[PDB]
């Protein structure tokens, strides 16, 4: 059987102040954490990238969940995937007001509903008669997140996972705030399915990151798997596709990769994206580029 | 200068009833006679798509506009995008109401946003702030689809789209729809959805896609169908074997058209029918069903 591996991402960004670096060096670590757990047990991929991506919904130093950025507005409208590798089978949300994990709700849209793609009130009302809590804005909002969108009007990405199983499974996960001073009701490419993320069991599975418009117009996931299907390294198709995303379409930002053999790789195009990596007992982690650090994992 | 061409499509699902096979005919022949009257002109391939999809959306015989399906509280819901070939540029608008053209929404969207995609609520008052007419809900809500809703209390009628390829080279899609019929609320499928219902890129092709909302985003129905194109499979041979790979893969059928940087063009389904029109070399080509294929000209 295979060894599982788990892959997590922050914001594919600007560069981080280095206070701000440790409790993201510690928020990476812990999503890792809940993620290698569920898999050393022989739990499933999918439930592992839910475990990590749940836990920095609920950190506010990451944009998802509570501290996601703020709209025009100064409202948290959020968007979140799930894909599972050996059906394709697929969960998503856009827009979601007023819920802790969005990502749950995308797995609930996965395994409840023959549909893959619910957004604004409709997810709203899948929630309801989930009896998922509805709770208020402010709970998701953080004082950050107020003072740098007054500074985007008198003028931290999308997060995520990977996972391969001890059965072979892989899976993704996404789930992001969106941008600041984004329009109302605008979608990014975290709940778009090719885009924020793919899941294929013959291939590896994919967790972007960066400038959303630019992600959604290349395709960039699936575009990741397509140079693996031609028989290229996870580093070399990474390179090709983020290489890709800046030359035609002028955009940055980062992904997380895992194949189905095992391999694994988090690259990117903008200054810094925050990553952890969680194999054989040891972790992995970083955000500039020639950085890494590996510890210890129980 | 290359010849343009432009292709349209209905939906892509069961056989058409006698009564309508008419009425699809000539909403078919309009829409791709109006997109190709652009291409005419010396229009743009976005506005040879966007065109010829405002025809069938404001047509009551097809899955979007004025005719989309009623999801399960009785209202329509509706989804579109456009993508320009030339730098990928796109918009996309999902779940909206009470506008009379969504595809023409999705425009706006690419045009005059920081965005590519839009939706529900947000979707309303930019359409509304941009000097789009509201419009009675009850006006897009037809017979037909009344008596499908209270029937069915999901059947998968379609999508309908565009491809084109106009004289400077550059390729656009459009595809827009209602869904699927009885649909819960806030059921996006693949038709605002980038790479899925729709792909546009002038260094390969314009595909867009029709038949079950939920399969094509899953295996991303017209960015794989470009793929192949890019391996050396001509454009039948790389529907065939998108389409083959949705069957297999997740049974979800549908149809596609493409059009290459050529101009070399398929229409292509799995379903068993699928409305679908082409205009190219002063000629109109038309089918529903495999092999009825008929071709006259194009004064
Ligand atoms: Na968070
Ligand atoms: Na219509």
């Amino acid at each position: 059987h295979m060894n599982p591996i788990v892959v997590v991402h922050g914001g594919g960004a600007g560069p981080i102040s280095k206070d701000r670096k440790e409790r993201v060096h510690q928020g990476m670590v812990r999503a890792a954490t809940v993620g290698y757990g569920i898999l050393r047990e022989g739990g499933s991929a999918v439930d592992a990238v839910e475990g990590a991506v749940v836990a920095l919904e609920d950190d506010p130093e990451f944009n998802a969940g509570c501290g996601s950025v703020l709209n025009t507005n100064g409202e948290v409208e959020m968007d979140a995937s799930i894909m599972d590798g050996k059906d394709l089978s697929a969960g998503a949300v856009s827009a979601v007001q007023c819920i802790a994990n969005p990502i749950k709700l995308a797995r609930l849209v996965m395994e409840k509903t023959p549909h893959c793609f619910l957004t604004d009130q409709g997810a709203a009302q899948f929630a309801a008669a989930m009896g998922v809590p509805e709770i208020p804005g402010e709970k998701l909002v953080t004082e950050r997140n107020k003072k740098r969108l007054e500074k985007e009007k008198h003028e931290l990405g999308s997060v995520g996972a990977v996972a391969l199983d001890c059965k072979g499974n892989v899976a993704y996960a996404t789930s992001t705030g969106g941008i600041v001073n984004k329009m109302v009701g605008r979608v990014g490419d975290s709940p778009c399915l090719g885009a924020g993320g793919y899941a294929d069991n013959d291939i590896g599975a994919v967790s972007t990151t960066g400038h959303g418009e630019s992600i959604l117009k290349v395709n960039l996931a699936r575009l990741t798997l397509f140079h693996i299907e031609q028989g290229k390294t996870v580093e070399e198709a990474a390179d090709l596709s983020l290489g890709y995303m800046k030359s035609r379409v002028k955009g940055l930002g980062g992904l997380i990769v895992v194949s189905k053999t095992g391999d694994w790789v988090a690259k990117w195009t903008s200054t810094s994206m925050p990553w952890a990596a969680a194999k054989d007992g040891k972790l992995h982690f970083g955000i500039d580029p020639d950085d890494t650090t590996i510890t210890d994992l129980p």
